[PDB]
């Protein structure tokens, strides 16, 4: 079997992307944030504290196929300080025509203020390795792990758009969605992420520096976070750019024509256009814009988030020894 679903930006800045998911019998359709940096499928529900709901909710008592997982609870927090917690059902879950039976669906009893405040996101669908799942006492498998037995190939692909709709595919590689060939690179699962080592970088039309950069492929993070010396070399080529203590990163004039940024995948090269690195104005009508490349010093890990991934066709190969592929598009 295979599945194919459309993913859409939530707002005019590409802050995040939503994808429809069918849960239960008859199907209840929710719009979820597909996140390769975490491993929980959790939803707003009929159980969520009513003052913390502003979203479409899942009602397990209206689904003939829902089963309570007795004794099981969950609790998660993210790098931006957001959090949620609750109890666990198993139910039928479909994405893009691909159906999985027995999937763990984590029903929120409570959500943090940043989730209440975002009307467009009805929950998360995690796609990192199942060792990061927060269900206790026994961790639960991701939607991808449960689908692998039936899929035509144990793979999924991410094709995110720049201010435009895109695609998540399960079980096949669409050879019409990219240019050139895919280059594959080794993955370490020791921290539970799609973790890999880039071979180096170049700024604009300058020289490629061979310096190893260990980082993660993370569809749930908006920006590209890289070492302080690398980020300083990029903004040195932008004449109005400066670090702002009060705004929280590099800022520059919205009228600038920014240089591209190239990262290495083995011997291959992925080019992020300069326009993708202009995140947008600090407020509507400002002359100052926030940068899409920022230092990873305060995070402690390098993160290839949406600014980087939307410049590529990305293959998440979930064979027993996993690998990560990148192609130009
Ligand atoms: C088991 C626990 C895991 C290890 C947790 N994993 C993570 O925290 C990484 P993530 O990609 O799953 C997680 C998902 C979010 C939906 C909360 N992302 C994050 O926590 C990162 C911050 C981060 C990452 N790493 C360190 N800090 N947040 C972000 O990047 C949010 C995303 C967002 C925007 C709009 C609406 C919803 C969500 N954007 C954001 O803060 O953007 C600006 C910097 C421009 C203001």
């Amino acid at each position: 079997s295979t599945g194919s679903a459309t993913t859409t930006p939530i707002d005019s800045l590409d802050d995040a992307y939503i994808t429809p998911v069918q849960i239960g019998t008859p199907a209840q359709t929710l719009n979820l944030d597909f996140d390769t940096g975490s491993s929980d499928l959790w939803v707003f529900s009929s159980e969520t504290t009513a003052s913390e709901v502003x979203q479409t909710i899942y009602t397990p008592s209206k689904s003939t196929t829902a089963k309570l997982l007795s004794g099981a609870t969950w609790s998660i927090s993210y790098g931006d300080g957001s959090s949620s917690s609750g109890d666990v059902y198993t139910d039928t879950v479909s994405v893009g025509g691909l159906t999985v039976t027995g999937q763990a669906v984590e029903s929120a009893k409570k959500v943090s203020s940043s989730f209440t405040e975002d009307s467009t996101i009805d929950g998360l669908l995690g796609l990192a390795f199942s060792t990061l799942n927060t269900v206790s006492p026994t961790q639960q498998k991701t939607f991808f792990d449960n689908a692998k037995a039936s899929l035509d190939s144990p793979v999924f692909t991410a094709d995110l758009g720049y201010h435009a709709p895109g695609t998540y595919n399960f079980g096949f590689i669409d050879t019409t969605a990219y240019t050139g060939s895919i280059t594959y690179t080794a993955v370490s699962t020791k921290q539970g992420f799609w973790e890999w080592t880039s071979t180096g970088y170049a700024v604009g039309s300058g020289t490629f520096k061979s310096t190893s950069i260990d980082g993660i492929a993370d569809t749930g993070t908006t920006l590209l976070y890289l070492p302080a010396t690398v980020v300083s070399a990029y903004w040195a080529q932008v004449s109005g750019a400066k670090s702002s203590s009060s705004v929280g990163g590099y800022v520059f004039p919205c009228s600038a024509t920014l240089p591209s940024f190239t990262f290495g995948v083995g011997s291959a090269r992925i080019v992020i256009p300069g326009d993708y690195i202009d995140f947008g104005p600090i407020s509507t009508g400002s002359s100052s814009c926030f940068g899409g490349i920022q230092s990873s010093a305060g995070i402690g890990i390098n993160i290839f988030g949406d600014v980087a991934l939307k410049a590529a066709f990305v293959v998440f190969n979930g064979a027993t020894t996993p690998t990560l592929g990148f192609a130009s598009k």
